[PDB]
DNA sequence: TGTCCCTCTACCTCCCT
DNA sequence: AGGGAGGTAGAGGGACA
DNA sequence: TGTCCCTCTACCTCCCT
DNA sequence: AGGGAGGTAGAGGGACA
């Protein structure tokens, strides 16, 4: 038992012993933990399983896995056992919040720092607990929290930022570095022919952090003069994680991609202005000719695919799957492009390849309906949810397949479907809506909160007729309903 | 013999000729041009009168009077005939926009500068033509336009203002001075005194902005330490035309008013926080004991606490007795009429029109008082006199409905718009007269009606999911702003 | 003087909830 | 509907050709 | 090498026109 | 209907130890 067994041997032994309660974990979940937490975390999960799952902690297996699967995972598991009770009982944090803080590399450090600093940050006229939890819920959360403590005063007093803007900058991986760099570079960047303070805060708040701010300082003059970009365009490229990489790649590839009958600067900016913009741009360079020759695409289509986050993944997946999808599944290049042209296009394409037969045969949808569901951000999520909920929505709530498809065919389709499942009964039976009206409300981006907002208004109102509320919900969803409140 | 006699005689001669076609100007119009544009303006109107009135320009006589009635009016008249076509074709401006630009001292300079700078302001600076027209449409518009061109970058970048805030500052007489002063004083007022950029923009965003900004810098310390005013109260006093005068008068009279009459600092600040705040404060000091020896202190404060405070106080002193005696009003009613911007105008108009509205139109004194008891009450009262017969006889409204439309700020505008749009909303789109009256019976009645007519006349996609009844409920709830927000969906 | 620009006061209308 | 904001008219001073 | 921190990439949902 | 904004999970690697 106690022994000098090798690393894999130790891992597999623990795996053997984790087949059952309270912590039943498959090799997959064990792989997830091990990639980051290592065999160390797996052994820690094994050692502490009963206390983690038992009272007063009451963590689900899902929460335990989430804490364990990070660098230092063993340390975070030990620390949550000690500090969760403390943070919840003495500071009124929820377990969800504590788990959120714990589930990042170095979670031990973040938890101990929230314990130490929450009392000083949340004094009168200070931060809310929610803001502290948000800052802490990233890798290096300890560093970000200590740096907010230090620099909140100078950033607000000397540089004129609001505490909310400071929290926004701090609430990213490498937040400490972003805060220190804003402090240093604000005066430099914000001069005539420079940036606005708003643009500096945006770059510092959007993921790209210190590196993006430093690269804009470095490259703004040459990008805006020799390369002819606007400061707005430069800020758009800078305002994602990896902004530095996209900026440098634009510098290098603008001369290459914008020659006669190539791309325009505006096309290049659109490709670069997403997370992974460097990868998207390099992949466009590599694959534009071959996608156009081999699969009959046009440059405009290639650019369209590339102009979303994960553009590299979508282009490579089009290269790989367009033939399979057209030949075996009967889709057209246009339909394949349509599915590919959203964030997560790779995920949607692979899910269409996998689920299209099942959806057309067993559930009776047409390929066109499947394409329609797939052709939105999170298309994979919406396709899988249609597969899951179509029969129950049609049988128990009496919807038609066409109505289910309409609910699903928008960004957040998964959320809207699940919310229709939840709320259709109360909306119809308690407030006299028809399923038609519920479907109409749900059949837009932001379908979920539109439904939630209308159920809430119909339950405890602050007028406007119910049909008028429904029309507003359809027109503008939750934001429409909230606009009416302020009237 | 007197030197100015030849010019005056020249003036009266040409003036007589302008009473004929194609302008048929009246006495008031002629005095106005002579007073503000001088003899060169009156002569210019005569010389250009044919070129301006018909094809191509087709300006109305009142438009010609608007352009002529400013220093350099002669210059502006010449420039408008020359540049109006160039600005309507080269930049897509309307004639009404060109006339608005021309209708200020130095309108020539503004027109020429709009011609020269509009492209660069809209292209390189991102401003819209509407924003350029607004900046241009003040005395010294040329200076404001040039300064916006020169300073928009440094103000947005080095000072963190939005382009909208810069336009707001520029869109006042003396815009150039306000912009240059904001550039210099923004860091000082924010960092030394804790003001937000928003507050500084608000101080700068009035006529005499520069003066108010420099006075806040000078007096903020003294006012907040000695007198116990807060930065917010100082900003509030500063945030009007003549802000400087108001602030300096507050320093002088705060203690005097508080000791001798027992006002609080709160009441003093309220009196000071209008256009003419200086005059209001000084008048409260000399008149309060006179009024109260009678009215209560609290009533005097209420009257004083609106723009034109001095005028209303003085008018109440003069008319309080004759209105209560001859016209059977109470002191509380006279105070109510007086306690709005333009109180003096409303009081004098009540004195003139109460007997007429009562006898000729069958209104009650209470209805007359209700119409008068809003800002622009004079205008609403005069419009009721004019339009009550046509609204009732031609459009089927009851006197009660007409009084309801009239009894809000902008009542004149609402009444005229109802007269104008009632038939189209009812006959063409099937609104009931009661629905039209409901939309009109709020502040902003006019624009709410126009927004509603706009939708049902050229059906915009956004407003389509909303039925006429829903649109009516929205228009009544939040007027043009609500309708406009819906359009944005 | 004629013109341009700036400041102050009074008055009117619409907005924001 | 109550305080707040945004706008136009009118008049006078400084400045200067 | 485990722990911590930072940087970069990919994916999902909702908002705003 | 087509971007814009904001949120998350996950991979890789440097520093340190």
């Amino acid at each position: 038992q106690w022994s000098g067994a090798r690393a894999l041997e130790a891992l597999l032994t623990v795996a053997g012993e984790l087949r059952g309660p309270p912590l039943q974990l498959d090799t997959g979940q064990l792989l997830k933990i091990a990639k980051r937490g290592g065999v160390t975390a797996v052994e820690a999960v094994h050692a502490w399983r009963n206390a983690l799952t038992g009272a007063p902690l009451n963590l689900t297996p899902e929460q335990v896995v989430a804490i364990a699967s990070h660098d230092g995972g063993k340390q975070a598991l030990e620390t949550v056992q000690r500090l969760l009770p403390v943070l919840c009982q003495a500071h009124g944090l929820t377990p969800q919040q504590v788990v959120a803080i714990a589930s990042h590399d170095g979670g031990k450090q973040a938890l101990e720092t929230v314990q130490r600093l929450l009392p000083v940050l949340c004094q009168a006229h200070g931060l809310t607990p929610e803001q502290v939890v948000a800052i802490a819920s990233h890798d290096g959360g300890k560093q970000a929290l200590e740096t907010v403590q230090a620099l909140l005063p100078v950033l607000c007093q000397a540089h004129g930022l609001t505490p909310e803007q400071v929290v926004a900058i701090a609430s990213n991986g490498g937040g400490k570095q972003a805060l220190e760099t804003v402090q240093r570079l604000l005066p430099v960047l914000c001069q005539a022919h420079g940036l606005t303070p708003q643009q500096v805060v945006a770059i510092a708040s959007n993921g790209g952090g210190k590196q993006a701010l430093e690269t804009v300082q470095r490259l703004l003059p040459v990008l805006c003069q020799a390369h002819g970009l606007t400061p707005q365009q430069v800020v758009a490229i800078a305002s994602n994680g990896g902004g530095k990489q996209a900026l440098e790649t634009v510098q290098r590839l603008l001369p290459v991609l914008c020659q006669a009958h190539g791309l325009t600067p505006q096309q290049v900016v659109a490709i670069a202005s997403n997370s992974g913009g460097k990868q998207a741009l390099e992949t466009v360079q590599r694959l534009l000719p071959v996608l156009c020759q081999a699969h009959g695409l046009t440059p405009q289509q290639v650019v369209a695919i590339a102009s979303n986050g994960g553009g590299k993944q979508a282009l490579e997946t089009v290269q790989r799957l367009l033939p399979v999808l057209c030949q075996a599944h009967g889709l057209t290049p246009q339909q394949v492009v349509a599915i590919a042209s959203h964030d997560g296009g790779k995920q949607a394409l692979e899910t269409v390849q996998r689920l299209l037969p099942v959806l057309c045969q067993a559930h009776g949808l047409t390929p066109e309906q499947v394409v329609a569901i797939a052709s939105n951000g999170g298309g994979k999520q919406a396709l899988e949810t249609v597969q899951r909920l179509l029969p129950v929505l049609c049988q128990a709530h009496g919807l038609t397949p066409e109505q289910v498809v309409a609910i699903a065919s928008h960004d957040g389709g998964k959320q809207a479907l699940e919310t229709v499942q939840r709320l259709l009964p109360v909306l119809c039976q308690a407030h006299g809506l028809t399923p038609q009206q519920v479907v109409a409300i749900a059949s837009n981006g932001g379908g979920r909160p539109a439904l939630e907002s209308i159920v809430a208004q119909l339950s405890r109102p602050d007028a406007l007729t119910n049909d008028h509320l429904v029309a507003l919900a359809c027109l503008g969803g939750r934001p429409a309903l909230d606009a009416v409140k302020k009237l």
